């Protein structure tokens, strides 16, 4: 059970959304159809307007608030809400140099791997709790949806993902072999092999593309993006759900 | 089953168009021609132009959208959406040097490969869900299409792709005798074999055509787009469809 | 038992939020729809505005106090309320130069560690006991309540957290064997491994993401942010509730 759902339909990870518990648990997301009151939603930023209404919850005007709320007038993106960081290096190592008519086996073998996932939550748009106790306006559409598993999302979390893992091989493999008649045999075999995969949610695009140089873009795409700009404001990559009929929060599986 | 698709028919594949789930699946599309209320969409990029309105859903319209929306006023394309990048080395060796009335034999064996995919997903343009709850604007032909699967496009991503695959093979088989009667003989074969296929969509057309120059064009291709502007606002490349009769997730194997 | 609890769901956790006592144990926070007579709040610090009255206790209204408590005049972030160090630092090491035909045996082991937590608390933002002894408006929603625990939230702290855990494995296993017949054989094995974990909750966000430049970022990012500015207000880390019954101090486990 957790809290926070990381964002798989940005198309339906708005606020003030009502779907179904099962559909969100295996990602159909079916909306529930009906009218709902006007929803009061707050930014943890420090803004202006950190306080905003939206009358009909939608992607559009979740966004349109977002953008106004970022352009307002004493907007910080200095500050930010999260920060996760984790590395893995490994490195293992091999040698074997047995000699002995003669002959002689050399072998060398290299593996090399950094595992490194971010996680920056920029900031969140949370939602105020109903003040009739019931987000639907008619407040007989709690009793309608029966068996329906009424929940809504009521926090969006704007920020940034990042991972990258490189992956290296190295294989040697000479060996020699003399009878001085005078035969001589050399074997020589040299594998190598790399790899390196990266995947980046939101952040500047220019640092972001610099990641393909190694392990050095995925070091300054990091530093170069801790304060948000309202240029960069983020992307929706957590979100937070509760239940319309007690408004208890919703823990999902 | 997988909620993006990727774009197969650029023609076909505009926000607001209505197929069938089958000839989405086949690639076929066929358009399902019933009246469609009015959309709202909106951007995923910060915008004066960021929500927008569309009375019949069509590619010129979508086009004509996205143009006004990226010319708009406080327009940043600094920050983008999704970055995947992917990257393959494996270089093989080989090294005989066979010797022994005289006799000798040097081959030398190489392969090299580089395969590198990379992606990026610089902003996506989304439908907003019904206030109606159907998209159909008589809301009987939703009834109409039964069993025609009614499946309508409500997200489409504009991004950029880039495949390059470089393959090189090397072989020498040098061969020497001799029998000091002063018989001698030699045999030398060298073979070299190479290959490098680039495959781009989108993206500014002189950092693309620079590709062509080894596994160096296709390293600023990718550093000199990252920021997105209006002069280059990147191509749709994926696509994501909802059913029409529950406005639920539509997943495609 | 402890009177202070850590922030799980920032959501819930605002000023004047009243909630079952065994929902907030377990984490479900179900919030008591009832009406409430308007709040007194103060603030730790020392600005013009540091007694606020909140009609309806709303996160959404409780961020407005705090962005305009912290914007007022003659407002100080210079002192800060609690600030929280442990670092603890381990190394082990082993080394064995075992020796004898011939033969020899250099087996060495290093484990590094490092742990920090760090905790700072800005500033709290207190609730007055209402002068009528009961925080609900009508009087009567505490026996309507009767079995249901009520317990409001009458203290958030906001600050900033961090944790870092930096780990170091090294082994080393080189093996000579000789039998001057010149049977020779050699193994150089060298493992290393290496491990860091960061967590960070609220301050600067641009020395929050140098902390990956192992433990210097996370040197940097507590000193440069000792005083709070409100620019970077903090995050709310740990609140505080008390009974509606009684108005006594609750105390969970
Ligand atoms: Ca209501
Ligand atoms: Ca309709
Ligand atoms: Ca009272």
């Amino acid at each position: 059970t957790s809290d926070q759902i990381v964002v798989t339909v940005p198309q339906k990870t708005f606020i003030g959304g009502v779907y179904n518990s099962t559909t969100l648990d295996n990602l159909d997301y079916t909306p529930i159809s009906y009218p709902l009151d006007p929803i009061t939603v707050s930014y943890s930023f420090p803004s202006d307007f950190i306080v905003d209404t939206i009358e009909r919850p939608s992607l559009s005007s979740m966004r349109a608030s977002v953008f106004k709320a970022m352009r307002a007038a004493n907007f910080s993106g200095e500050q930010s809400l999260a920060f996760d960081y984790n590395i893995k290096q490994f490195s293992y190592y091999s040698e074997l140099k047995i000699a002995f008519i003669s002959g002689s086996n050399n072998k060398i073998k290299r593996t090399t791997g950094v595992f490194a996932k971010f996680t920056q939550k920029n900031f969140t748009i949370d939602m105020d709790l109903p003040a009739d106790g019931n987000i639907f306006k008619n407040n007989s559409d709690l009793a309608l949806t029966n068996g329906k598993n009424p929940v809504y999302i009521s926090s969006v979390t704007y920020g940034r993902l990042g991972i990258i893992s490189i992956e290296s091989n190295a294989s040697y493999n000479e060996v020699n072999f003399a009878l001085k008649l005078n035969i001589d045999s050399n074997s020589k075999k040299i594998l190598e092999e790399s790899d390196l995969s990266v995947y980046l949610v939101g952040g500047r695009g220019t640092d972001a593309v610099q990641v393909i140089k190694g392990f050095a873009g995925f070091s300054n795409f990091i530093v170069n993006g801790g304060q948000f700009t309202p240029e960069a404001p983020g992307v929706p990559i957590y979100f937070s759900a509760s239940h319309a009929s007690d408004n208890s929060v919703y823990y999902t599986t």
